[PDB]
């Protein structure tokens, strides 16, 4: 797997500001019921859903993806709560994300 940064703009919709994603788990949460994860115990914090034509897929968030990080605050041991708190705060119009990825990049030049 592989760690990517992701920074996502929100987008109003009337008086909300949204980010276009679903997310899933939290520790608070039975982590045997959620598909994404490799390991059936991981508790963290997963990307469940993408909209469509949204500000998280624009910005490259992808199905699946487990986020470890929004705006320098560790999410990997979270509640579900809490991850959405962080998520949708109405004062903060950027969200910067790490997440992990489970997984020919080679740039190659003929000279
Ligand atoms: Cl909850
Ligand atoms: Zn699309
Ligand atoms: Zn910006």
């Amino acid at each position: 797997s592989m760690v990517q940064r992701v920074e996502i703009h929100k987008l109003r919709q009337g008086e909300n500001l949204i980010l276009g994603f679903s997310i899933g788990g939290g520790i608070d949460q039975d982590p045997s019921q959620n598909p994404f994860s490799e390991d059936k115990t991981d508790k963290g914090i997963y990307v469940t859903r993408v909209s469509e034509g949204g500000p998280a897929e624009i910005a490259g968030l992808q199905i699946g993806d487990k986020i470890m990080q929004v705006n320098g605050w560790d999410m990997t041991m979270v509640t579900h709560d809490q991850a959405r708190k962080r998520l949708t705060k109405r004062s903060e119009e950027v969200v910067r994300l790490l997440v992990t990825r489970q997984s020919s990049m080679l740039s190659e030049t003929e000279v």
